[PDB]
């Protein structure tokens, strides 16, 4: 299944190069992975309190194209990979046209927030994806 | 009380515009603060044995001159007033050549690290600034 | 003429403290500003073409209570005082309860894209608000 | 190698209690920029000889979090280099040297305004 989330780019996301900076496209990674979750009713907020997150253990991208100010943005995500207590995401961002900007393979790990130790993923969220 | 804090301006702090965002003067702020406590001990972790957190209640900012990619700025900060569970911090912004570039102005409130409501200074930081 | 503007507030724009860190309050109100601007057609790419930038000059925020991870909030922006080369907006941010959270008076200047000096507001703009 | 400090502040961290994923990425950016000032190559330097750099490819693994107030230490080093190409090897280590991550990062030499390939000025390649 992909899932897809739209996001602007705003002068907050961009830098003196006149494009967007590299760490930000990191955190429309890290959105569009929030937003797969909520769409099977998850909430991290939520989850932290039943001592439930995730953690990136290993995330790689590369960078093939520039998104500017004000480009409508798409980034796609889908979970390629689910073990005991991770998963892999696999995510890339388009624009308008479909160029492809930069994609990702992220090794996301869960883990009890209090110990920051990894555990089980919970069976409801393996149950939805 | 007067406490000068260097920053360095690298491409995060920037916008395509050129300048640094807007915001990113705020966070620079935020930082000389911290530095400001830091330099009388009050670490985050000395405020967090203290149970003391600062948030801020008013926040006013006046943009003069812009900061470009790799300034060496300098902000400046002092403490202006203290009364109750109140702070106010005085800050500017200058580059090298010392041209003036963002001034600020303050108000910060005390909380306790938990429930995040306002809670009367610690009697160290009063002692220690008056 | 009051327009609204949803923002989800995501990890990035959280701290330690466990809610939003005052400074991502700034973005935000930037993002509506320029949203609102949109809504009216004047997109950056509009305003480039009239040969106009607008920055900020003055700015106040006051904040009354917190927003936390996936709270779904609203910018609420509008234009209090146009003149010959700048212009005042109110904003203010409140949450799905509809609680003030904090609130924005800005102080913005319209200027030349180039030599980043004082402009007139463009009469496009003048007409259409 | 090449040892540039940071200090965590409120901005760097996240509800977690700990550093967002993405500050560290940030914070190695500034470590090469810092690395490159150190070799007689600040940003003036830089866009005197037409020089902008882009990042083509990064990894980054995470093995503990740092913490808000913690001073933490970024390690560089030129690894590799090749016409338009560098390959960094960071690191990021706290007060006790302790492995907190490390990266591997390919940039890649372009025109500052073109933002297109182009090979390494000899001063930066004679440099390293």
């Amino acid at each position: 299944t992909l899932f897809r989330w739209p996001v602007r780019v705003y002068y907050e996301d961009t830098d003196a190069g006149g494009v967007v900076y590299h760490a930000s496209y990191v955190a429309f990674y890290e959105r569009a992975r929030t937003e797969m979750l909520r769409h099977h009713h998850f909430s991290q907020q939520a989850l932290m309190a039943e001592r439930v997150a995730f953690v990136v253990r290993k995330m790689t991208v590369e960078y093939y194209a520039p998104a500017r100010l004000d480009d409508m943005l798409e980034i796609q995500t889908e979970i390629t990979s689910m073990r005991g207590t991770s998963l892999v995401f696999t995510q890339r961002i388009v624009n308008a046209e479909n160029t492809l900007l930069n994609e990702a393979e992220v090794l996301v790990v869960c883990v009890d927030p209090l110990k920051m130790k990894p555990r089980a993923l919970p069976k409801s969220i393996v149950a939805e994806f």
